[PDB]
């Protein structure tokens, strides 16, 4: 039972990895280039851009890509160095755990579970309130409910991992 | 006779990688920079286009292509971990079949068989019904067309490999 | 004697592959966005560079490269599986002396011998007849002549070695 | 002690180079083309983005990247012609702190700790003073802090080291 | 003598490869985006750009470098199938004499000695004679230069080498 | 003493090379995109940039590294064909020093020291005398100084090396 | 109660012909010019405000009121030419009192009550149905309340004159 | 009987020219300022609006109100000079009947009974065949109508009276 | 005292009717075409200005003018028809008095007593509140106070001539 | 016979006022606006307009009407001051008999018969020969052959007269 | 003495009128057609206009010529009624005399003796201070002058009279 | 000889006043409007016009024809207040002569004898020299040519009656 779990962790793992690293770049390319907003003040789509998307999801999955597999290199560094081994393992699996639960839940704080096609403005030098309009908003909800259910599996693997060493 | 099948399935699934990964991308490149509607509205065409292709072609295949080469993956880490394969085998076939003929129902409930040069809108912000004219819809329908024999060509041969095993 | 038409046709197999790889798939890049049509109409511009080019040279060019070719990988399949293979190679000759043949008779029918600088269009929402301008017309007929003289020397040998082995 | 700080440096390295690499360049690819100010004067746009921007941070990372990594190079040069070590051993460590330490003040001379929205100018030949708007200015200002917290940890780990071996 | 005539042969090629390859491509990127005539009338700055350059230099050079490497292609798979030689080297290097002299008198033919900035127009739909504008005519002029010196070098090299063997 | 000058010239020459490779082509990019001068007349901005940049700095830098580097190419082919060296040495050092002092000076009496904001032009078609404005001058004139300091250095070294030998 | 009656409808005849001389004709001046449509087809609008207003009101309010005068022109003339009255008289009355019923039904059957805002039109070559917007309705709207209530006013005066004589 | 006529002829005869005067001057005024077709071409809208309307409608019927008034001014001046009158009477009176005619007939081959909304033109400059949109069709239609009743009316007149005097 | 009554009352009446006359239609000329608010929305300036200006100062003050002036008009008919008075005299000068009160009232109810620079709009099509700005709001503001000052001055006269006859 | 002229000659003066005084002045009334030639540069359409049309048409009409009528003044002033007669008429007959035909070969020479419908243009700044075109040729062509009738009209019935004086 | 100064009272105040009525209404015709300010803002140039030039010159001037003739028009309407005159004679002089002191004062307070070609303009919603050019400035000057000098020759004149009666 | 004179004089007079205000100011109606400078800068073409034109010509001939007239206005109501008149004569015929020279030679020191059709400005903001093209050259110089000649004919006319009387 626990041998086909590690088996399927990696194919998990190269899964994500290769989803995110062949389309994901080219979905949000022309983020900006097709935002408008209905008005004729200059700076507007600017301010209104950064306030409905402080930071894009692509470079968020990233990060976290790169993030969550530092464990390993260090153990790999660890390995080559010396060449309590048990102690380092554990270590690390926690380590994994505590990583992926945050990031998890950081991304449900971040971003919740779908992109609306309109939005309401109300930044300087914007005048009162306006209303602009959003690009591809369907292939990024797709996008963002298939990673959530990816992270999903991966968490509950490294727990099932950490329960059966005990 | 079940020697050539291998073969030939091999060499299928070569030819469909290599026509989507050369040629497919540089097809789709401006489909939403060639996309016009016949109003004065801001807003419009983002949503009309929107409406009218949800999720771009080349992206299913892609996914399709990466989520029905997963079982020899799983194999694969199996036979490198261990250095029951027979029941192995068997299920890994049953599960390729699964996936190849969901994907190809898929397709065909999501798509059709061609595309239309033509599109009518009514979604808001455009006021009543609306029209917009297609890029490159022959060689699209072109690309579909060939897509789906392909398809065809490869669930044939793998319940054929199926059949003969028993 | 027939030492030598090996030669020869593995050098300009290459030489075709290397001219189509390199430099074809920069003259063809500004296809669309340079073609022009004299009227006010919005979508018309679509419709007749879709009646007038249904499919790219480069995109046909590329498929037959790559159509061509695949006995060789059946063949090499075979072999690599094996560790009456005249037969084999018999049959293989055959069929791409009839795949050559077919795609030069296509060639022909699909294309002509020349691209004209001016292009008359009456297709729908463009009102009765009119007139488009087309992008490097010289170069794109320099490249037709010189990839149709290529395929004919490709079927020559290919008869010559087949009337060789009788 | 000393064991783990060597593995937790080339961690860290490794990771401010791969962070830089794989994201940073397509972060800062609009900066011009998007930069926009309230004004009918040609040539004040250029003015006023070089005014405040005279170079981009991703070229002084860049630079930077490079330049803290010369004297492994040189040492790898002079053990390969060579096929008093410790003594290279050691002016290399001090050269290594030194720049290090260099690079994270002028640094913070230079850019600060966030990027402002607005930006008040008054450079010919902009008449009198007048006010431009800055493009993603809130992912800029977490890349900023996000490498100087980088930075930190390396001139700790160096300054540790130093000391280790006295 | 003749020893060192092999090398700088073989440095020759490679200089010129080398130069064509990294540079060359991107000083004629923008040739038709930034040609402009003093007209009204749509489509002439088709027929006039059309006109004046009928085949691009970097194409030219293109061929004539792949063109040029073909002998020795041919003598390499001669020796690879193998595995009167000296027959085979003579007839190589008498048929990259020609096709070297010839390629050098074409390409004397084809475009001369400068690049000017001006050019006169009088293709349909163009009324009467119009005045057309170059893009980067100074460094085309160096680069023709350039190339015309490198490949008088080679053919002096060649013909000296033939006459040395007898 | 003369251990540590060989170590020095690689490391230096690496050093430039890799700057100029990996940052030198982005801020370059928009040079002619971004150009603008105040006028109504067509043509007047092809000529007027054309005069002001005959060559671009990067191309200069390329074709001088690409250069440089041409005696230890000869060298290497010479060793290799001969499996009075001494000779081909002291040769090949005179040479290189020859080519870099040369190199130096054209730099100097091509360029100078600094890229000025605004540029005034008197070539036809423009009336009389207009002003033009330059994009990022600041990052150049630091690009320009740099590139001067490192070329001092190379030059300084290969004349120690060479008074060194005697 | 008879005398007032003469001079009442003398009054009102005059005030009405001073409204719509001194006012009339600048209300209606940008009816064409301040008429838009949503939509990017030429012609379209021509045939939309055709459709909305085939007559201008001020055209039909002048036609009406040199249409209205007319007897008593024809009874000037027959006076002066003869230098049975009572005949002429009444029949003069007769036809004035029809004229002026015809013409206020004609009135209330062509233009109703009020001028709205928005108008929906299908006319060729507009696509479907679209939107267009109208200029200055609520003071078109009181203009066509106060045409109606004196031309009411009259038509009771005249009714009263006719009952009188018997 | 014939006492009557002159008095409606005088009367007619005033109520065309103040009608001609006061509202037919400013349906015209947009005529050519709203007149478009669907082209690119340069000069095609002059030539299509010259050869649809060759002379506008109102000239011609000032041409003729004056026109046909001459006899009376020739009648006036000779009794003034004077101070056969029944012979001048005879013949202005005929005059005046063969001028009438004349122009109504005219009017009829000219113009027709009706406006239409398009048009179809292909004079040069334009290429081919092209479709214009004419401004306020319906409103001249209507002028069109009331003027040829009017003409009619004054011609019945005219051979009453002729034939009243024998 | 109660002689330059009659004087001082008819030399304002002039004096108004000349003011409104000479200058007032020109300040207004212009008040549609410089009238602009902050959007893109088509339709939306002609919603803004119909609510913000019903009803032009101009229209109103010329409606007045004509309506207080038809008792003398009255009056005058009756005395060239008789060619009571007293009676006639009494009710006239009571029917101008509640005439010129209920102008004024309606005046300060319509409009206030001042012009402001800006306007909140929230009328369909616009979307949300929206802000526009008015041409020569000073200029128009001085109008409404001198014109409220007369029309004071007027209402006094009258009331003094009213308790004077008793 | 002698009677009839001076009718004749005061009805073709007058008639001939009027139809220019009516008339003409609306019909040239876009002559700059609405000439457009096919070019870029700016100042060609009015260098290209002043070469093509020096004097308007009305203005010389305007001159000639004012200037043909000086001697009648002369005439009245002469008799209302008095207040050799016949030696004044003989005078004033005669030299309004050479005006009239000075003015009439005046106009032939300086505009023929017809107005064309294109223009050819090479004049400064224009680039070589340009094409422009222009408004309303045939109606001005009519208007050209109608005055030219009349005014050989006039100079018939003089002579006529100074041949019947003697 | 006295006798005279009547006469050039009469002639200044004519020559006042006529300068002021034939000539002044077109000079000031496009003041804010022509009126422009560097800036991108919606709503500056109302703005900046309106804080410029508060009240028109010709308005101020039309006013002051209406209401500097009230005077006389009620010393006529006494005159007509009585059909003490000396007293009425005296008040009307020094009324007359008041009136045009305070209107030249306050003329020189408003305007004073020149008008600028540039304007400095900080008023909302224009962005801190902002550059503004006026049309025809030195016309405007001319005539600012040319009426100083004339009210001035009248107060003088009127001065005199009033010194003159005692 | 001397009682034609004054005819000749009145004539004159009247034929400059109808050529004045017929036909003058059409011929200047888009003097701004239709002038164009090649460059780029807000406000330039306000300045240049300002400099090259100062003064209409038209402005200063009304100027010149009323002020010429002022003497015979004094003269007239001298002599019907009166209901020594030679010295009154005499003085006034001075008088006129001493305007008449004066005015004819302000116009030749002003104007000069023709039109030219481009302009040379250098005033700010217009940076360095610009060109500039004028409108309707030729006519204002025909213009300015009669003009002169005309006020020469008064000139000498009034010099002549002068030394007539003595």
């Amino acid at each position: 039972s626990t041998m086909i779990g590690r088996i399927l962790l990696t194919v998990v793992v190269i899964f994500r990895i290769l989803i995110v690293a062949i389309v994901g770049e080219t979905v949000y390319d022309d983020e900006q280039t097709m935002f408008v907003c209905n008005t004729l003040q200059p700076g507007c789509n600017q301010a209104c851009y950064d306030r409905a998307f402080p930071i894009s999801h692509i470079r968020y999955w990233v990060f976290q890509i790169i993030m969550v597999c530092t464990p390993s290199l260090c153990f790999i560094t660890y390995s080559v160095h010396q060449s309590g081994i048990s102690r380092f393992y554990i270590i690390q699996v926690v380590f994994r755990n505590a990583l992926e639960i945050g990031f998890l839940v950081g991304q449900y704080f971040l971003y919740g579970f779908s992109v609306p096609g309109l939005y309401e403005c109300n930044r300087y030098p914007c005048i009162k309130e306006v209303e602009c309009y959003v690009s591809r908003p369907t292939e990024k909800t797709v996008f963002l409910v298939f990673m959530f259910a990816v992270s999903g599996i991966c968490v509950v693997l490294n727990l099932a991992e950490l329960n059966h060493l005990g």
